[PDB]
């Protein structure tokens, strides 16, 4: 079973009046949830308009995040992976015979790309070996940081979050 860290989604802008329960059956639609709650104030029990869901499997989270925007009891939610919500990578060890169809071939299957900029010498115009892709949204980022490798184009390539 995959880490669970990685089959939460924290889900932020809830409305007041969502509870455990209300959160579970909308998310069910997407997956088994292992675990659903709704954080309160200790003393009040008012919502303090957040919460989190555990799925079983990580593609189950990915079926919840490619189904926004969700509506949870009337209200549009903000749910993100276990943050600096960015939409950019740095692509670094590309060296000089990567090209810009090799980064979209690769990174589309995580998420629409926007920008995609290899970067080059300001001096000579030679390919500097690293790269800048912008998607429409910050799942994608999220998904790609959280793997352990990269490989493309024969490379082993470095990603990060860029700011
Ligand atoms: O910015 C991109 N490519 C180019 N950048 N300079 C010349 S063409 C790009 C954007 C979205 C999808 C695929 C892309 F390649």
């Amino acid at each position: 079973k995959e880490p669970e860290q990685l089959r939460k989604l924290f889900i932020g802008g809830l409305s007041f009046e969502t509870t455990d329960e209300s959160l579970r059956s909308h998310f069910e639609q997407w997956g088994t949830l292992t675990d659903c709650v709704v954080m309160r104030d200790p003393n009040t029990k008012r919502s303090r308009g957040f919460g989190f869901v555990t799925y079983a499997t990580v593609e189950e989270v990915d079926a919840a995040m490619n189904a926004r925007p969700h509506k949870v009891d009337g209200r549009v939610v903000e749910p993100k992976r276990a943050h600096l919500t960015v939409k950019k990578i740095f692509v670094g060890g590309i060296k000089e015979d990567t090209e810009e169809h090799h980064l979209r071939d690769y990174f589309e299957q995580y998420g629409k790309i926007e920008v995609i900029e290899i970067m080059t010498d300001r001096g000579s115009g030679k390919k500097r070996g690293f790269a800048f892709v912008t998607f429409d949204d910050h799942d994608s980022v999220d998904k790609i940081v959280i793997q352990k490798y990269h490989t493309v184009n024969g490379h082993n390539c470095e990603v990060r979050k860029a700011l």
